[PDB]
């Protein structure tokens, strides 16, 4: 199946030039997109490769355009990435599929939308609910007082426990963990006493979750993830921690039990964050980042010594194992004093 | 919810009892939502404030703490209110008393199953496994030839349990988790990489947890070996032939490489990372993100890793990082100890 | 059950017996837990102590080593008895002996499975896939739509493969991991974030080997690539449009960003961090805990932190870190020079 170049301008809200009867088959890079394609150049770091690409068509801005004269067919938007992100959904491979399979294993007291699909040796507990035009990919398990809202997405292998409720338009990918047993444990006798975990999760509309993460519940009360909320692979999100409305949790975070981060925080990949600590809103965290005490303010915040060639590295970490011998500032403060000394006797002696 | 009485909690966290101990509760509560007939816990002079405004019926408490909450009239009395509520929530929790395998459960005819062990659907077990009592196996997780697990225990779903791996009793292993996994064995030579088989195991003793998305690999011949009440938090990675000794606690996103021994009471915050054919003694503890390349023979608190700093302020300090090798930074207690023998005969 | 011949054994390793090579043999076994069933080895004079008292049937050894072992009859002699034992570790490796498909699988019609693969309990396969010669799917395991596995591949139980993945020659892929999966795409407006579909796919090449609980994303345009004989340990992110060049080793841990490319031979040790749109040279090596934000260019080896700090020692050294801002560390050798400049141009 194909669409046509006015079609896709269109949804957009995007100027057209050329021949907007143009179809195409998807979208493409610029380095591999055939006349069948359509392609984005977002800013003029692409000028090059655009100009060379066999694209069909090509969306851009219009002071880009004009530096594309080889060129006949475009569409013309403020924000060409932003174009294409709306575009790829036409071309994204869509479930229309309805219905329970027979390998399925539901609870009666469930309720099931007639517009949801449950695929295969799914299995869903007791007073569980799935919601319109919701997707359940085969393997995966509803436990007890499970809630799935509308038009959610979620893959195989996933274990959504713990009573969670989710609301609409939540997209959970696959062998990630949903409510989950805490790591509650208190010490004793040199031994640890297991403590039983009885909240849950509140996960928001329009939530990502990636691949293998697990985000438990609370221990009591809730693991909430607001609305908008956005997760990559391999997060952890621990037991009681809040998470702001619209903040982007890169892979390979971890999020310690009971802590608080605000709306709209962008926490770059293998992070962690300490528990029982709050983070203001608006707060940035570059790669690698371990924060163990309370952000209060909105900014960027980073750790982390950078790469280094391994001999430099080597000096430097040495230099550093020397650094707290070293009396940095007093040194400095002691060397004004002698300037003093100085300046004053070489004023005084003239 | 079914309710106990206050005497009757009290009694089973071997409490003292302050207030009318015929007072019944439906369950456990934080201080902030806790109900007149929630029970809730203070642990430190920081959560005083928030206690204080609690709406709980009765409070598990410390003597101290108790001083402090004058306008409150129900009490337990313990040396430790975290252990306390520890113990309560069982009382609290939705306990699962089934038993039996599910039809879908595909059960070689060698395998022995305790007629008091769950079953969940679409299970899988191999030849001569052996599954004890009270057990819960839950659904589509398999089990592979000669593995063993033992009394009490709990796995979850999307379980792998191979390399014939065996365990002992209370064993709680949660979701999507791998144990006994082929682990990382490869030969270099002229730039390429062989593949070596992996052919020992695992050996969980008793009262081990681990987490979801954990992967515990077997041992190459002899065995990666955790011992009894080692706890394992989600995410983390135990290479072949680790071995971790009796209550040590490993937090989420740990990564311990292939032979590595790690002593009893050892404690690794979140994300560690500790390298290959190491030890570690006993009542070691590490700060979170920290990096293990050498071993650690003595007890201790041990970190790596420059703190937080905003942004710009931490551009400026790699800046000085990448500098700090050029400075002579020893000799210049030195030379300024020469400039000030110089302006001391002046 | 299975079992092999001495003699066949030695053959294999190009070892020479002394002993009965009629005598067969269940598994190899460490010295200390093997019974007469079972073949061990011994490398090096250390362990003649679990040696001499061990039950095993045969010792594979060097011709040194055999002398300090009069009590024992059947041996493998070769040169590396550890290499050798390596080569063996394959035979003794259990394989999946059944073929065909079980009942409980569901299969797209379209899909094309050779007799001599075996697809395990409650797989689910989509349509267009194909399946090669000699190829295990484990139980639970499935395939997307227009997804390919190659000829003698292990693909164990709760893998993913979708979009569309395309997987070469004996490419392992270790349980509860997520091939091919939709990348971290997201265009900023105004706060929110809009989600950009991945609309390309996953080469995977030959003799590649796959951790658990790993995710490899497809790519947004394009296509996320491992190059044959890439190894990745457990519990790995590869972004999109990521790019591993042959032979590169990645460590349990690692994540590497979106449309970085790594090269030929490369080593990324414990829980590396590459950030996206980089590239790093063949023959580079990252130590444990690397950073990398800009392209590596030339080879060599390449790291990131601190050293381990005894705790107290530890916050001692960060508040001096935290003042070297303030620090003119550059100049202090120039005003010392200075300072005992006028201390030389006073005196006349």
């Amino acid at each position: 199946q194909q669409y046509r170049l006015d079609e896709l301008a269109h949804l957009v809200k995007g100027e057209l030039i050329g021949e907007g009867s143009l179809q195409f088959s998807n979208l493409a890079s610029l380095e591999n997109a055939e006349v069948n394609h359509l392609t984005f150049v977002n800013g003029e770091k692409h000028l090059d490769q655009a100009k060379v690409s066999r694209a069909g068509a090509y969306i851009v801005t219009a002071a880009l355009k004009e530096h594309l004269p080889e060129k006949d067919n475009f569409i013309i938007v403020d924000n060409p990435y932003l174009a294409f992100a709306i575009l790829t959904h036409v071309f994204d491979k869509k479930i229309s599929s309805t219905g329970i399979e027979s390998t399925a294993r539901i609870h009666p007291s469930a309720v099931i939308s007639e517009t949801a699909y449950i695929g295969h040796y799914v299995v869903i507990g007791e007073n569980c609910v799935v919601g319109d035009n919701t997707v359940i990919q085969s393997h995966t398990k509803l436990d007890d007082n499970v809630e799935v809202g509308k038009d959610c997405f979620i893959d195989s292998y996933v274990t959504i426990t713990g009573s969670s409720k989710l609301r609409d338009r939540v997209r959970i990918h696959s062998s990630t963990v949903i409510g989950g047993e805490g790591f509650g444990f208190a010490p004793y006798q040199g031994k640890w006493h297991r403590i039983a975990q009885l909240g849950s999760v509140l996960i928001g509309n329009d939530v990502r979750i990636g691949s293998n993460c697990s985000i438990d519940r609370g221990a009591l009360d809730n693991t909430i993830l607001e609305d908008g909320v956005i997760i990559d692979n391999l997060v952890q999100i621990a037991h009681n921690v809040h998470i702001g409305s619209n903040t982007a949790i890169a892979a390979k975070c971890g999020i310690a039990g009971s802590t608080k981060i605000g709306k709209n925080c962008i926490l770059a990949g293998a992070c962690g964050v300490a528990g029982h600590l709050s983070i203001a809103d608006n707060v940035t965290l570059t790669g690698m980042s371990m924060v163990t005490k309370n952000i209060s303010e909105a900014g960027t915040y980073s750790s982390g010594t950078g790469l280094f060639e391994n001999n430099h590295w080597k000096k430097t970490i040495v230099r550093l194992r020397q650094l707290a011998d070293v009396p940095l500032t007093q040194i400095t403060k002691r060397l004004d004093h002698i300037q003093a000394q100085i300046e004053s006797l070489e004023s005084t002696f003239n």
